[PDB]
DNA sequence: CAAAAACAAA
DNA sequence: GATAGAAG
DNA sequence: CAAAAACAAA
DNA sequence: GATAGAAG
C-alpha cells in the first residue's frame, strides 16, 4: 500500500517523551519522519529522494553503523508498508560498501585464526560459573548459564528452554534438551521451534535445577519474554558490570570479559571434552551452537581461543 | 573488437584432424563455430541469439558440466576479442543454477565434516610415498612428492620450485621451500609468483634430491612447463591407474585412492605432526596449502579425514 | 555542585 | 536480501 | 575379430 | 566474475 503506520518506533519515542533523563531520541525520530513522508507516495524517483536524504544525514557515521541503521529503517518500512513495498529495492547500503565490509570481517576473524588467545585461566572461570550456578540473584544465575551452556545471554534469560535429555533409558547427566534459539527464522535447516541437544559443563541436575530458580524469579518472570530493545534497556550494561566486575582477574589479559565470551570458551571447552571423533571442530561447533543444516561457516567465529593444555601439547612437539 | 580468432582451440581441432583414434572433438567445434559466427557482430541481441542457441545445445548435461563448458567459451571469447568484449556480459550461466551450485557444494562439506573417514592404513600410505621418492620411473617419483610435500599433480609434476628452507643457522629438516603456486592469479594476498615455506613428511634432503632426479629425467624434462591440457592429456589415466593401482589395499575402505587423496591426508598429517598451538586448523591448511590471505573458506574442503591416533583419544573419554 | 538512546561491532 | 558491546 | 576428447566433479 | 576425475 500507500499507507500505514511504524508502531513500534512510535511506541518508542512515545515512552521517551517523558523519561526522567536521557540523549534526545533523534534516530527514531529520523526514521519515524521518514515513514510519515512516504505516505501516499507512489513515484520511485521520490521514494529515491527521500532515501538518498536519509543516506546523507548518516555520514559520519561508522560503516558498521550505518548499516545498523538501515536495517532500522528497513523494518520499519516493512512494518508500516509491508513486504511487498518497492521502498525496499531502494532503502539498502551501495554494493561496493557490503563488499568492503566483507573483506573487513574475512580479515578479522583470519587474524584470530592465527593468534589464538590461550586462555590460561579457563577452569577458574567455569568454576565461578558453576558457582553463579547457585546464587541468589539471577542476574548472577544466567552468567552461570552463559558460561555452562552456551546459550546466548537473550536465550539464557528470556527465551530458552531446559529439558533433561535422555540418555540410552535413564537421563543424561553431560548434555541437556535446548529451546528458543535466537537469530534464526523459521525454514529448512533451521534450528528455530527446534529442541535439540547441547552439552553442558556440569550436572544436567544442576543446570536443570538452576534454569528453574532464574525462570522462578521476579526479575525471571519479568525476562521472560522480553523482546530485544527491551531486554537490552532493561539488562545490558548491567550485565556487561557484572561480568567485567567478575572475571576481571582471570580472564587473558588479551581482552576484556564480555558474556560472549562465555560462549565462545563454551563451545572451545565442550569440544575439548565431548566431541566424537569423525566429525570436525567446525562441525561440532555449527551442531552445538544452533547453526543452520550445513552451515560450516559461521563456526569460524568461535574459534577465539585455545586450551592451555592443547598449547602444551603442540609444544610437546620439540 | 569485432574480429579475433581462437588461436588456441582452433589448434587443438587441428591436431584432432590426424589422430589415429579418439572421439570427435565436437564441444572444440560448437566453440570454434560460436566465435566464427560473432565476427562482425555488434549488435546486442543478436549476441544474446547466439549463446542462448548455445546453452540451448548444451541440455542435458550435468550443471557441473555445462558450467566447465561456459568457461571454454568465455576463455575463448576473451582469447579471441580480449577483455572488453559484451559478449562476456552475456555468456554465463544464469543466477538461479549458480545459487543452487553453491547449496550442493555446501551439502556435499557439511557431510564430510560430519563423517570423517577413518585413515586406518595412513603410515602404510606414506611410507609408500617415501619409497617412490627412490624410484627410477619419474612418475613414481611425482605420486612420492604429492604424498610428501602436498603439492598438486600439476605442481609436482610441471612447474613446482623446491628450495631447502633455512633453519636459524642451518638447514630445515622438516620443510622445504616452494614455488609454482597454481589456481592463483596475480593479487594482493596470492601465493602467485610467491615462494614460502611447506612442512613435508621426510627428510627436507630426501625430497630435495628426488625433485632433482624428476626434474632430470627425460619424461621430467617434457613435463616441465606443460599447459594443463598438455598435462591432463599425457598423464591423467596413467597417474590415476598407477594410484589406483598402488594403494588400493592400503586406502581407506569408504573411497577410492585418487591423486588429491594425498593432499588432502598431507595436510592432516602436517597439521597433526607441526602444528603450532595458537593457529586453527583451517589456518593452518590454508597456510600449508598455499591459499589466498583471510581465506579460510577453502581450508574446510581438505578436512576429509581422522587419524587413527585422534580417533583412538576421542574414544578414550568413555 | 555530578543516573538514565545514540553509536558501533555472528 | 542485507538481519538480529555521548534531565534537588 | 577388440588403444587413444567428451563428460563431470577447490 | 564465474575459473582452473563414451580409428591390421
Ligand atoms: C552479512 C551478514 C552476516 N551474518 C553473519 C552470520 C555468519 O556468521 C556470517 C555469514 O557467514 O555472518 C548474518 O547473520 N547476517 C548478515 O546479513
Ligand atoms: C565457485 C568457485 C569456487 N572456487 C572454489 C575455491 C574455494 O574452495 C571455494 C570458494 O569458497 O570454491 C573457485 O576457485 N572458483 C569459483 O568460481
Amino acid at each position: 500500500p500507500k499507507t500505514g503506520v511504524a508502531t513500534s518506533i512510535v511506541e518508542k519515542i512515545e515512552r521517551a517523551e517523558f523519561n526522567t533523563a536521557g540523549r534526545k531520541p533523534t534516530v527514531l525520530l529520523r526514521i519515524a519522519d521518514f515513514i510519515a513522508a512516504m505516505n501516499g507516495m507512489d513515484a520511485k524517483q521520490d521514494m529515491q529522494a527521500l532515501w538518498d536524504a536519509e543516506i546523507a544525514i548518516m555520514n559520519g557515521r561508522a560503516q558498521t553503523t550505518i548499516i545498523s541503521y538501515i536495517t532500522k529503517y528497513r523494518n520499519a518500512i516493512r512494518e508500516a508498508f509491508g513486504d511487498d513495498h518497492p521502498m525496499l529495492k531502494i532503502a539498502t547500503g551501495d554494493a561496493a560498501m557490503a563488499d568492503e565490509a566483507r573483506r573487513v570481517k574475512m580479515e578479522k576473524i583470519a587474524n584470530k585464526h592465527g593468534a589464538l588467545i590461550t586462555f590460561e585461566n579457563y577452569r577458574q572461570v567455569l568454576k565461578i560459573c558453576e558457582d553463579c550456578l547457585k546464587s541468589s540473584d539471577p542476574l548472577m544465575i544466567g552468567i552461570g548459564l552463559i558460561g555452562m551452556t552456551g546459550r546466548r545471554p537473550y536465550e539464557v534469560f528470556t527465551q530458552a528452554e531446559f529439558s533433561p535429555a535422555p540418555y540410552g533409558k535413564g537421563v543424561s547427566k553431560w548434555s541437556i534438551l535446548f529451546n528458543g534459539q535466537a537469530k534464526t527464522k523459521q525454514g529448512e535447516g533451521t534450528k528455530f521451534g527446534i529442541t535439540y541437544e547441547i552439552p553442558v559443563l556440569t550436572r544436567s541436575e544442576t543446570v536443570l535445577a538452576a534454569y528453574k530458580r532464574l525462570r522462578e524469579s521476579g526479575q525471571g518472570k519479568l525476562w521472560h519474554g522480553m523482546s530485544i530493545d527491551d531486554f537490552s534497556s532493561e539488562t545490558r550494561l548491567l550485565l556487561r558490570d557484572t561480568v567485567f566486575n567478575l572475571f576481571e582477574d582471570v580472564w587473558p589479559k588479551e581482552e576484556l570479559p564480555k558474556p560472549y565470551g562465555l560462549r565462545h570458551l563454551y563451545a572451545e571447552v565442550a569440544y575439548h571434552n565431548f566431541a566424537p571423533p569423525h566429525v570436525t571442530k567446525n562441525s561440532y561447533f555449527a551442531a552445538i551452537l544452533g547453526h543452520n543444516n550445513n552451515d560450516l561457516e559461521t563456526s569460524l567465529s568461535y574459534m577465539t581461543y585455545t586450551l592451555p593444555e592443547d598449547r602444551d601439547n603442540a609444544l610437546a612437539r620439540l
